[PDB]
């Protein structure tokens, strides 16, 4: 039976069904494993965003490529807007066991990438599953509470650390969560909040509303605490200068405390959202890196 190009995937995680779609090389041949890669979105992003265009990249090299929703997001089931990255991950492996068993992809050879937020559940998902023996972290928070802290003057974070105080008593006596804006919490800058402005006018089924609980669950979120767990499994950081977002520091700490099978490749003229597009210089640039990684670590042959 003949591997289709793209599938639309259902697998479970926690007993909710998540959507995915399977990217397999076009004319491979039959009976050929072949490495497969996870591909972890980031911060409310949808499976669509982004991870198609690098999956073309992945399968013109040889790869498998698969990208799901998160449960409570885009096609999966669950709790809406709920963001509880522990579960990000869990579904991240449950992603891993789906893949594995797929008749194209070799199980021993697995590889996750994650961009942003997506990058911090590469590495957690890597440092907890022996199964991913290649990881790929694109612009990664390493500390939940710091990463958004950054975001933020101190009296504004004191005030917003005063909010979720207040909602942490309110869910835990009523039962119920402020549901809240997205941007509510990832405070951008104005730069990045009118490419989020344009990304959203087209994606609006990406529009989703999240509990403050999400906040709580972000801050207690350091990546950077499991990072060295990789032990000589590869781990390959992009990050740069240029990200308002998400600062290049949170990308230097992790690497210090990952170690030295982590390498931490800075590309000047990146900022949160000027390489997703696929002919952009910028997208040539990151998936040429994520390649060549991938090429000395999960070799085709």
């Amino acid at each position: 039976v003949p591997v289709s190009p793209l599938q639309r995937v259902n697998f479970y995680s926690a007993g909710y069904r998540l959507d995915g779609l399977l990217y397999t090389p076009r004319h491979l041949p039959a009976g050929e494993r072949r490495p497969g890669v996870v591909l972890l979105v980031g911060y409310t992003y949808l499976k669509t965003m982004v991870m198609p265009d690098i999956a073309k990249v992945l399968n013109a090299a040889g790869y498998v490529a698969l990208v799901f929703d998160y449960r409570g997001f885009g096609e999966s089931e669950g709790p809406r807007g709920r963001l509880i990255p522990l579960e990000q991950v869990a579904d991240a492996r449950a992603a891993l066991t789906f893949l594995a068993e797929q008749s194209m992809v070799d199980p021993d050879r697995l590889a996750v990438i994650g961009i942003s937020l997506g990058g911090a559940h590469a590495i957690t998902t890597a440092a907890l599953d022996q199964r991913v023996r290649a990881v790929v972290a694109l612009e990664p928070p390493g500390h939940g509470a710091r990463w958004l802290r950054s975001l933020r003057r101190h009296w504004e974070w004191r005030q917003f650390l005063s909010r979720l105080a207040e909602d942490r008593r309110q869910r835990v006596l009523s039962g119920g969560s402020t549901m809240v804006d997205p941007l509510e919490i990832v405070l951008p800058d104005p730069e990045s909040q009118a490419f989020l402005d344009q990304v959203a006018a087209e994606f609006p089924q990406m529009k989703v509303t999240l509990p403050l609980e999400s906040a709580e669950a972000l801050i207690e979120y350091v990546s950077e605490d499991l990072a060295g767990r990789i032990a000589p499994r590869p781990l390959l950081i992009i990050h740069s200068d240029a990200d308002q977002l998400v600062p290049v520091a949170e990308a230097q700490a992790i690497a210090e405390r990952a170690g030295s099978s982590a390498q931490l490749e800075i590309i000047p003229g990146m900022s949160h959202f000027n390489w997703v597009m696929p002919g952009s210089p910028g997208f040539t640039r990151v998936t040429d890196s994520i390649v060549k990684f991938l090429r000395n670590t999960l070799p085709v042959s």
